[PDB]
């Protein structure tokens, strides 16, 4: 397993926006409670899973649990980034696994529900 994404960086400015607080206080939260989170809550155990291939596949590796990090650690820059991290966590699952898989219907799920909830954004 590698180490996680970096969820801090002393020479990017911290950073606050009102979209960026709505994706965490109402975006984040949702799909948190979802009862599909539960996979994508922290990092791809690749050597539990007993994935040898994954963080060779997947280059860029994300999930909710180093998005709420970055939420609260004011990592992100704007929103655009948040939003950009949420669909790389939803395609790493799509193009890693197979259809059908049930780890996909719920990344479908979860996916419908984030763009469910980013229509309901301000604008920054
Ligand atoms: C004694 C033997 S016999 C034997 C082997 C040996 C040693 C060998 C072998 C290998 C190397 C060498 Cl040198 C020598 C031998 N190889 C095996 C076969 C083999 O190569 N296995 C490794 C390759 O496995 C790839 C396929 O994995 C399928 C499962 N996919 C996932 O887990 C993806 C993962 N899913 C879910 C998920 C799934 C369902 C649901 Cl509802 C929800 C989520 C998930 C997350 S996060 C999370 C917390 C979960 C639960 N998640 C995300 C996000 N995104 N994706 C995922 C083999 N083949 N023929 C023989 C004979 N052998």
């Amino acid at each position: 397993n590698p180490p996680p994404p970096e969820t801090s960086n002393p020479n990017k400015p911290k950073r606050q926006t009102n979209q960026l607080q709505y994706l965490l206080r109402v975006v984040l939260k949702t799909l948190w409670k979802h009862q599909f989170a539960w996979p994508f809550q922290q990092p791809v155990d690749a050597v539990k899973l007993n994935l040898p291939d994954y963080y060779k596949i997947i280059k860029t590796p994300m999930d909710m649990g180093t998005i709420k990090k970055r939420l609260e650690n004011n990592y992100y820059w704007n929103a655009q980034e948040c939003i950009q991290d949420f669909n790389t966590m939803f395609t790493n699952c799509y193009i890693y696994n197979k259809p059908g898989d049930d780890i996909v219907l719920m990344a479908e799920a979860l996916e419908k529900l984030f763009l469910q909830k980013i229509n309901e954004l301000p604008t920054e």
